């Protein structure tokens, strides 16, 4: 029915024991690739509630950072030891099966430790190591699948998702997309604008932005070749991202101050929870493995891209009528900045076109607005007001909000 | 030398003595006009500490917000009863003079009670009171006057500077405006693009606004006549100001909740302090006076405003090179947005143009980018990063850390 061997029976760290099972082991993904997991069930009817597959990015990253940092059952605290309940945890109402993806990232590893990947690969061998995930835990075969992910998993989940759905044994619902890459193109170019209207950019640098990289109304910021074009840009990547200006939300500080872990981030107290060897042996952590990181170098480092866009991974999904979309984003993210998803969405030309409205979440303080949605047929883009790229860590309340209401096919108003 | 009348003795809430005399009485100002005053004297040095003014807008409201929550060496607690001590009060380093203006605003009042007023007359009675102040303290007749405010009285401080500069007697050094209203038609075009580029308009508007308001690179969003972008504009009216949005921080919750005191905001605190009436006795307030309020309704309605831009007040202003000018926006305020003030300042065209440059404030946390300053001679423009429209109660110590590096004609940098 579910894995014995791979349940977790005591987590350092909680003072309470969880109401939920939990397990902790490795799925087979394609060739010698074995993809640690961390799946959490349902605090409420984990048997008929919906299964959920989180994917952190990088590429090269951990989704226990969705786990610990984000959105998981409990979260780890500045002391790298103790680990409080998260009453926004997205398992509250579902199965959530939180996958360290590609092989070597996290607690993830191969036999032959090559870890040079791409997004094909990628995707084949997510889909084998779900394959195995229902032969470990049949019983959740029924269970209403939901494919879910963060930024670079913008591509893993789509291209995932277009294999999942040629398998009819996976009863595939929908995906969610979180600060997502879903075109260079359009995050290259609303990033751009994003940056000029929130105060980083002047009007001498626009001036000539404006003049070099665009013709009429239309700009071009992604691979314009014009000489000044370019030179602008280079610097305006440089105020973005290498200036100490935190990439993933413009208003928090920068870890570590301006300059003389990806700039910006601490990712410490994870890393010293999960490198405890009491932790490693509680998660069914073979002792041979090397110390945990929150991303992989090598994997960074070797990986190949492929898609520039999702735009036909989309369309296909769409052409079924099956599947319940989302793309949700931190309004406050310079990573992959929300203007750029909300284009992405429109320009997918969908029908039952929705007024854009905003959405409504109930704190004491009573109803306040979330964040602004735009609805199409099977697909809706969200903003979260005054979230950065980890969505649920900056505004777990709306988050959990959204992902109730995505879960159980309701407006998002 | 000084007017001992009017010296607050023990102020209510305070669990402390002030190390710092302060003094609540009233200055003369036009006509029958009694504007009263709390003058807060530098906790360093107060004999040679320059001397401030300090003026919120409205128009209407009381000067006293920027004490009780903004600014001034003790704020008003939730309970409205309990005073703390500011760690970032400005009365650290300056001898802080805050002008309930015009009258009928707060305990300010007139013998014939007749409050329908406008910018020229306003600006004479402030001239008047402060003519009045130096008058009651002498001492203070030589020292380095600035004068600063915020939002409408980015048109008090420069009409008042102006009739202040023609006075040899006051030893005029410069000003500070915060979020200031400078121009209604910068602000306006500004504003709808700000509304854009922070998700609170989709495409189908934003397409349409662009047809219909502009034409090639040049938008028209102030007066405008063309149909179809005056429906367009009611419509970003609608979003921004009257749909639960917070317009003073795009970032911050709405009190009391989204729709069925101006919207979203809750004076309660500083009302409940002010009408105690041993804070009145303390005060010196005349028992006669009618209840203190935040914002005085007929004082705003029967207000006629006289000047659209500022222009001509801040070229006359640097025209004589005596004065340092800085105007300061948090970049999250929608009522008088960042983006409308520094195209303001750049439209002057001054001299000794300098790059734009992040400004730096030390937290714990280290070196942090606290906002963006461009400078010219005589006058700067400065981002606050992630503050609203009352920059000192949301970035409380980036606050300070500007208005020293002003007060001291340092760089902002
Ligand atoms: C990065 O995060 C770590 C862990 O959260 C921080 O380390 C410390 O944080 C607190 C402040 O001293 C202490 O209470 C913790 O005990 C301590 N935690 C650990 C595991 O050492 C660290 O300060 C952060 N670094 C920066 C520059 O932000
Ligand atoms: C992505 O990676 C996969 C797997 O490494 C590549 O697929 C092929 O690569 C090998 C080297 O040429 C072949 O020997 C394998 O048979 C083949 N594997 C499969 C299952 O197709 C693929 O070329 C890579 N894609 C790109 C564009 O680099
Ligand atoms: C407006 O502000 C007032 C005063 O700060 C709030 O009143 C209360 O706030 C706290 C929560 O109940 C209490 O601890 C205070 O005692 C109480 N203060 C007073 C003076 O009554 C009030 O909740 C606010 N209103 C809204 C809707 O935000
Ligand atoms: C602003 O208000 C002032 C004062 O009320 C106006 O100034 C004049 O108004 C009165 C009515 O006409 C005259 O009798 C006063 O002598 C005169 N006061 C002074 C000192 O000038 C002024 O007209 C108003 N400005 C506008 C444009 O309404
Ligand atoms: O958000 C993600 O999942 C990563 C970045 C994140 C990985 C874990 C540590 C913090 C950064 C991405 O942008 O692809
Ligand atoms: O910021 C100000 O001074 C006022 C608004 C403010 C007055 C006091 C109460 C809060 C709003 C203005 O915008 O002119």
């Amino acid at each position: 029915r579910a894995p014995d061997q791979d349940e977790i029976q005591r987590l350092p760290g909680l003072a309470k024991q969880p109401s939920f099972r939990q397990y902790s082991g490795y799925l087979k993904g394609s060739g010698s690739k074995h993809l640690h997991y961390w799946f959490v069930e349902s605090q409420k009817d984990p048997e008929n509630s919906p299964v959920v597959l989180w994917l952190n990015g990088g590429p090269g990253c951990s989704s226990l950072d969705g786990l610990l940092t984000e959105h998981g059952p409990f979260l780890v605290q500045p002391d790298g030891v103790t680990l409080e309940y998260n009453p926004y945890s997205w398992n509250l109402i579902a199965n959530v099966l939180y996958l360290e993806s590609p092989a070597g990232v996290g607690f993830s590893y191969s036999d032959d430790k090559f870890y040079a990947t791409n997004d094909t690969e990628v995707a084949q061998s997510n889909f084998e190591a779900l394959q195995d995930f229902f032969r470990l835990f049949p019983e959740y075969k029924n269970n209403k699948l939901f494919l879910t992910g963060e930024s670079y998993a913008g591509i893993y989940i789509p291209t995932l998702a277009v294999l999942v759905m040629q398998d009819p044994s996976m009863n595939l619902q929908g995906l969610a997309v979180g600060n997502g890459l879903s075109s260079y193109e359009q995050n290259d170019n609303s990033l751009v604008y994003f940056a000029y209207y929130h105060g980083l950019l002047g009007n001498r640098l626009w001036s000539s932005l404006q003049t070099h990289c665009c013709s009429q109304n239309k700009c071009n910021f992604y691979d314009n070749k014009d000489l000044e074009c370019v030179t602008n840009l280079q610097e305006v990547a440089r105020i973005v991202g290498n200036s100490g200006l935190n990439i993933y939300n413009l208003y928090a500080p920068c870890a570590g101050g301006v300059p003389s872990d990806p700039p910006c981030t601490n990712t410490t107290a994870a890393s010293t929870y999960l490198n405890n060897p009491y932790v490693r042996k509680a998660l069914n952590i073979p002792e041979q493995l090397p110390q945990w990181d929150m991303c992989n170098f090598l994997v960074n480092l070797q990986y190949r891209r492929l898609y520039r866009s999702m735009n036909s991974q989309y369309l296909k999904l769409l052409s079924s009528q099956k599947y319940q979309i989302l793309l949700y984003n931190g309004d406050v993210d310079m990573a992959c900045n929300f203007m750029g998803d909300e284009w992405f969405v429109d320009s997918l030309n969908q029908k039952m076109e929705v007024q854009r409205r905003p959405w409504l979440v109930k704190y004491g303080s009573g109803e306040q607005i979330a964040g602004f949605v735009k609805e199409f047929s099977h697909i809706a883009f969200l903003t979260i007001k005054g979230a950065g790229h980890m969505v649920p860590t900056d505004k777990p309340l709306a988050a959990f909000t959204m992902f109730s209401r995505f879960l159980n096919k309701q407006p998002y108003e």
